[PDB]
């Protein structure tokens, strides 16, 4: 069948898509997949038609955030639809947090599924999940009256379907695949049978292959990454080479994109610092994981049930730093609390600990049960079915 694919812009959302459209692919199906020039190489790797969007990223208050989502959905909604009109797709995937997915699919009235790559969100989760606060009331709040202008003209020209606020950020598709399972999501049993709790989405990246995995494939490995997106981070790597410096075994940096190794400390003699590491393989030979919480990190952390040691900063961190708090699997330092010392003491006590590795264990064999990137498409390829042979049934007129 024909698939449009469109994504959101960032690694975390398009990490997990990518194991769900390489099992879509070997079935038969011909994508289009839809996100920023950044993370090109990533769809283009899969041998897929690869196309691009305005970057809204690069142009807090709750109110505000909603606008911001509103312009880029009707940006996206208008150039994606101008280019895809004419062409037959059979149904369309695209990122739960991307409303502009739901309204290309109501603009080619197609069957469509949502990919959520945070935890399941509904109306008993808090605004600051999404990384929005609100200083008091709603109606105050300085883009309020823009927010009903956008919502209400994008319900009327593009069928935006827009009852809500928390609409404009959790768009459900037919089916709304879920990358954890039910056993590590908050409030599972608010989420019916059109969420699908898959647990995470792994499949090998291309971009792997320049890493030495000879230098750690027969040592002890900590890793450490803050993520793709929580910068003014220099201190904390600083903070890094000297806690871990007599480490015994090699220690994997990941700094990310926005500072240079060179801007750093002196780099120990045991240490591999990269802007960016194939993580998945990094967790395959890793002991333990410093990681910032990040829904995808975590989870992928858990998956090779690697314990872990989770500085949360932002966004939906807290609330994924509670659950490896909640299931035993690792250990959480509040940034108020953080320093070399507590960082060293709370490495030592994870490090090799029985009961971190037993709970990382567990709760990794949980999201393995959930089926992965296979189970997202059995259900997605059996909705397209049903959907068909119902539409299909046109033997009548
Ligand atoms: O050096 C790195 C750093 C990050 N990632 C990937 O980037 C994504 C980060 O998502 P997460 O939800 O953990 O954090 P965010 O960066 O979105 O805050 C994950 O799939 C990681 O495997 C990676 O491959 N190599």
């Amino acid at each position: 069948a024909n698939v449009l694919m469109i994504g959101f812009p960032g690694e975390g959302h398009i990490n997990p898509s990518i194991g769900v459209m390489k099992e879509l692919k070997s079935r038969g199906e011909n994508i289009t997949y839809y996100a920023v020039k950044e993370y090109k190489e990533k769809i283009t790797a899969l041998d897929i038609e690869f196309r691009e969007y305005h970057d809204f990223r690069g142009d807090r208050d709750f109110t505000e955030m909603l606008c911001a989502f509103l312009k880029a959905c009707k940006d996206i909604a208008t150039h994606i639809y101008e280019e895809v009109k004419h062409e037959s797709y059979d149904y369309v995937i695209y990122d739960h947090h991307l409303l502009a997915g739901k309204v290309i699919a109501n603009m080619l009235k197609l069957p469509r599924f949502s990919l959520c790559t945070t935890f399941a969100m509904n109306e008993e989760f808090a605004k600051e999940m999404m990384g929005a606060y609100m200083k008091g009331s709603l109606e105050d709040s300085p883009h309020y009256e823009e927010y009903q202008q956008l919502a209400e003209t994008l319900n009327a020209d593009f069928q935006a379907e827009i009852k809500k606020p928390f609409d404009v950020f959790l768009a459900d598709g037919d089916l709304t695949i879920v990358f954890t399972s039910r056993g590590f999501q908050p409030l599972a049993e608010q989420f019916g049978e059109r969420y699908v709790f898959v647990g995470p989405s792994i499949t090998e990246r291309h971009g792997n292959n320049d890493f030495p995995f000879d230098q750690i494939d027969n040592e002890n490995v900590l890793f450490i990454s803050m993520g793709t997106t929580f910068n003014n981070q220099k201190q904390f790597f600083n903070q890094c080479l000297e806690v871990c410096k007599d480490f015994d075994g090699k220690v994997v940096l990941s700094i990310g994109k926005h500072i240079k190794t060179s801007e750093l400390n002196d780099i120990p003699e045991n240490f591999i610092v990269r802007p960016y590491v194939p993580q998945l393989e990094i967790l395959k030979r890793a002991s333990l994981f410093v990681t910032h919480g990040g829904m995808n990190s975590t989870s992928e952390g858990l998956y090779f049930e690697t314990p872990l040691v989770v500085i949360p900063m932002g966004n939906d961190q807290f609330v994924v730093a509670d659950q490896v708090e909640k299931v035993g699997a690792g250990k959480v330092i509040k940034k108020e609390e953080l320093s070399e010392s507590l960082l060293k003491e709370t490495i030592q006590e994870v490090m090799n600990n029985r009961s971190y590795k037993e709970k990382a264990k567990e709760i990794g064999q949980s999201l393995k049960a959930a089926g992965g990137s296979k189970k997202a498409a059995d259900s997605i390829l059996e909705a397209v079915k049903q959907k068909t042979q119902s539409a299909n049934a046109a033997l009548e007129h």
